[PDB]
């Protein structure tokens, strides 16, 4: 049994405990957040995207219970006064959004845990991983890993297969994402000074930045320097698209390019040839969903430039990510 | 030339300055909020709901010109830190959310500001005025008043009519309303403990709590304890609906209602038979904005029900009454 | 082993065929739109609302095959020209909202079917059942029956209940109701001519009419007359509520009425005390479900108003509702 | 000058807004499937475009605005319409079913003298961008087409980069508001696609657009050269137009921004504020420039090139049809 605590219970959270819930390979002992257990036990019971929980839910003092299962609940801003020790955490799930950096991560550490995976980009002097793309560059000593961003375990099979096929010199990303909560409700002022993020969510194409595409070379060292993108943020509650505009190394054909992706489908990468829209991959647990409906190749002269889009749930399929690299890092 | 100050620069803040920077009675000398010019600039100039600022901005350091005139600009989330003694400032819009009470908004007194205008509800120590219902009850001597809310400055012009004309014993209140900035975006935590606000803001049917139908009795002390309601939040960007159900003390027919409604109507209270939708009411100058296409009677047994509704920018609406009760009691 | 027949692959059908998969008392045979197969097997895939479908879908020439039994597809807009007979099949859901009434419904009998259930109002003419309600009244000998329409099947519940209680002597509705397929996605014009079903539906809050409250006395005949109301359109993709604002024979309590819905919950209709948004409702299997969390009381010289609200899902709520009042159909 | 309007949509709706206080055309007739109060309440009352700033009343079979008189016909078959005798100068082609030189000319039969479309049309009539191709008219057409709002906001950005640089190839994604031909809630569409069949302010749904491969009517050196596709987003009105492309000459973000500049005019606007697709709402430029967007990208000694413009896809393309109108009949 692998104790896990949860710092952060928000959409990543939130979805990881519901993923490790049943698993009885982890036993999730506390939860820290900024609120009580009544919030956060309502807030696991209904979701307005990913439905409502399966399973039965009761609150305590300081505590709840799911499925006859209690966990502690804290509410510690500061992670290095957190109880983990006490607890003997093994590993720390660290969601806020707030501590992505070895530096600031390894609070958890001191506060007595052993590992911690952190649930977003965390910088470059750790090891950042995309399951079924460099997960192989653990063995177990990591004491902080970084799971990534959720467009890069989107992207990263599609690159790599693009690059192990054909060779792929050059693209760009465009990712058509869901809103998130880092963006305001109404037009406000925001935290972080973004005036983009400070318009209303759900009313606007936000164009936004995102460095998924120019640290792929932290996943795909082949790839390092070879992309760039951005992001634009659209009125849909959850689930995004990749797209990618590049060039080859070899001419090739749609029906090559699908071929090449299909056969690169594992559990974190599918494929699918059904003309989909983004509300039909709520909840999938794919990491990317790659779409050979939207494959396009234009070519003018001999040179040809190649369009190609993967779905992802940014929820849903960067948190089954994350716990397949939780399993691997513990085992 | 009145000297005003805009503490918080949100979505009424920024309406109140569109709304008097033409206006030449006011000259706005200073805004305070938690960020810096560039910031409140931009959320000025451009809007996702009221549109574009129709005038020129400029974004000096610490301040930023409008149409010519320069505003200063400060982030003291204290307003007893203010410089308002300083720059002499004779009234202060309190807009935001944070000092809505008698004691927290006297601050601005003691920072040196001679009148305070609360834009929200904020208690029952404190005169509380909803334009064209009870602004006589101001004589330019308050230093700290009330604007109501939002949904009281729909609902009160039609309750007072329908108590004047027929007499309202007692009502039931809903506002479909518009989602605003004290909602979650996506599912979270919720600063005040609200588990329906704390979800997604764009996605749901939120019931929520509202005192405006029990408050009523600060603006209308003959209707004091016959009305209750409360609130729908759903997903448009601004434009909400008062849906009132009450019983008379006289049985009426539509046509009478609706005649009673218009006859009460004014710049404040408008009147119109064509068939709206919310997104038609955002940035109208009414504070409410009667319906008489929903206007519905029921009987049984020779008893009637009686339902009424009035339209409302919770935003445009309530920032003209705001600035109108403004401007007569500087005028007072 | 019922062959079932359904006629309009919308919303309704689409979950209708959801839920009777489940069940090995039906063999459905045939569906009939106004398109091919790929589409309606597409659209039984994938659903914005109600999610994947968790199963297996194939399609085959002039049909497709769901968890390996096949069902044919026709393409008939006429009903009398369906080859009911030919397939023998027992029941038709009339689910398309253009043959709802007695009449028009008859022509899938000509066309050769057993019987006839209708998925909306279709007139008093008829049986119309909302399912543990008045699900009693049937016997078999009917040929066409209604499921009634999505809100009386959330509201006639609570109704029966209060009344059961108390005694109801009147109310008025207002259900706070998600878009539909009848709704414009922008501002064009519609079809019936109603100037606000014209506008975009994502964009507004709708006023619309709705007969689900005189409908009542259908279902409940001692409250035939007593009850009626409107409706709300709000831009969410499906779940809704419908409040009611009522007169009581009896003084009762919030605590005294919540008590008598839970008392009175089944399978039909539910009972919670969590505070829910309208997102939490989508796809559940009760027609209605009370929300303790919103009862509030009015009293104003010994007279009480009552209002309470139920949620639904107006898709698969009512769904529910109708594939129980099939099994009760054939059951006979 | 005597206009009529043949479909009184989004679209016609709009262009009576911008004619009415234009002193040389006054539009005698309007055309639609419904009868005046209906035209009369739409043209009020808009949910993207705000209220109409003036008085409209409802006579017998017509309605006056502002005290202008304009009669209003229930035709389904424009053959069948009276521009012979009302003696209409030009027809505005805005129902979106006779987008062709031969369903258009059904205007021709009925008296109507010039037809205007607007919508692409085929090759065989001018299509005009207007400040991008308007020269090539002279007075001699009886039926050309406006075009596309994606070619109306594509082109312009696309011709000054040729003129600067040279565009080798690009490709093209346009983030667009939905539009009537999508459905409001998942039902069967009626052209027959899956896609447009899925409940339109609920998703992001890829879509195909034709803009990008018939750039050639309005830019010839650029015929066969762009290709690109769409993604329906849930927003009212407001579009995003990004284009990734290669050049001949080697460029700086800087050179590009400044040739973007350099070619702004009333059609092509440029701004360097970080606004969002609701900023756009009834603006009056066909194409707004954003240079905040520009990015480029190197590998080896080349490069991809990525810019974006936004337009109002109502607004924007009627503001360069009343345009071309103006043109058309200048001549
Ligand atoms: N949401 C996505 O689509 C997505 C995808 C991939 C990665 N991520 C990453 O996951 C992380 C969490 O994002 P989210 O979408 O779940 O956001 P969220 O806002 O939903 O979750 C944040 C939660 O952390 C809590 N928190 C904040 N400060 C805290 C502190 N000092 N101590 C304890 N708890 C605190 C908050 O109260 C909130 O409950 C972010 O770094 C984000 O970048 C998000
Ligand atoms: N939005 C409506 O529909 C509406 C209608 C009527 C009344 N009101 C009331 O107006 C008030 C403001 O609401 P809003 O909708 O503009 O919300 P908002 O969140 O858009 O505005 C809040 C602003 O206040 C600033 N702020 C917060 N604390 C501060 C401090 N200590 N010092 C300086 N600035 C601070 C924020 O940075 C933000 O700019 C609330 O009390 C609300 O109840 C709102
Ligand atoms: N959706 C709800 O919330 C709800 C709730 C209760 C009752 N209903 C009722 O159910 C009925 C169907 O509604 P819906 O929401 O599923 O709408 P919908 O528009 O999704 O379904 C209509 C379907 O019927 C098909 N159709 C239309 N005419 C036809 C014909 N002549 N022959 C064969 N097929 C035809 C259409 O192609 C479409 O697929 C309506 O009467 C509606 O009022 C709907
Ligand atoms: N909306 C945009 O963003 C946009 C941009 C550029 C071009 N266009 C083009 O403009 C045209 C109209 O599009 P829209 O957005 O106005 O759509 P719309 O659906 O709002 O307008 C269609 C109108 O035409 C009427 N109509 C349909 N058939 C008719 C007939 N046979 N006779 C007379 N009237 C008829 C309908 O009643 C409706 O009022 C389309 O061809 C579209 O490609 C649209």
């Amino acid at each position: 049994m692998v104790k896990v605590a949860i710092n952060g219970f928000g959409r990543i959270g939130r979805l990881a405990l519901r993923l490790m819930i049943d698993n009885p390979e982890f036993e999730v002992v506390a939860i820290n957040d900024l609120t009580d257990a009544k919030t956060l036990a309502h807030l696991f019971k209904y979701d307005s995207a990913q439905g409502r929980f399966n399973g039965e839910i009761e609150v305590k003092e300081g505590a709840f219970v799911v499925n006859g299962k209690e966990i502690k609940v804290t509410a510690k801003s500061n992670p290095a006064e957190l109880p983990w020790g006490e607890l003997g955490v093994d590993v720390v799930l660290e969601c806020t959004g707030f501590f992505a950096s070895k530096e600031k991560a390894s609070a958890h550490l001191t506060a007595g845990a052993k590992k911690v995976v952190i649930s977003a980009p965390a910088g470059n002097d750790l090891p950042t991983v995309v399951y079924n793309v460099n997960h192989d560059i653990l063995d177990g000593s990591e004491d902080v890993i970084s799971g990534a961003s959720c467009t890069t375990n989107c992207l990263a099979p599609m690159a790599k297969a693009l690059n192990d096929n054909f060779g792929l010199n050059k693209g760009f990303m465009t990712t058509i994402h869901a809103y998130t909560n880092d963006q305001n409700t109404l037009d406000a002022p925001h935290k972080k000074g973004d005036l983009r993020r400070a318009r209303a969510a759900a009313a606007n194409i936000v164009p936004n930045s995102t460095g998924a595409a120019k640290a792929i070379g932290l996943v795909i060292p082949e790839l390092a320097g070879k992309l760039d993108g951005n992001a634009q943020r659209v009125p849909v509650i959850t689930g995004s698209l990749t797209e990618l505009v590049c060039t080859l190394d070899k001419k090739v054909t749609v029906e090559e390019v699908n071929a090449a992706m299909k056969a690169a489908s594992n559990e974190s990468f599918g494929y699918t040839e059904d003309p989909i829209v983004s509300s039909d991959v709520i909840g999938i647990s794919f990491g990317s969903l790659f779409d050979a409906t939207q494959t396009k190749i234009m070519e003018v002269d001999g040179q040809q430039l190649v369009k190609v889009a993967s779905w992802y749930d940014n929820e849903a399929s960067y948190t089954n990510q994350l716990i397949r690299t939780l399993k691997c890092l513990v085992s």
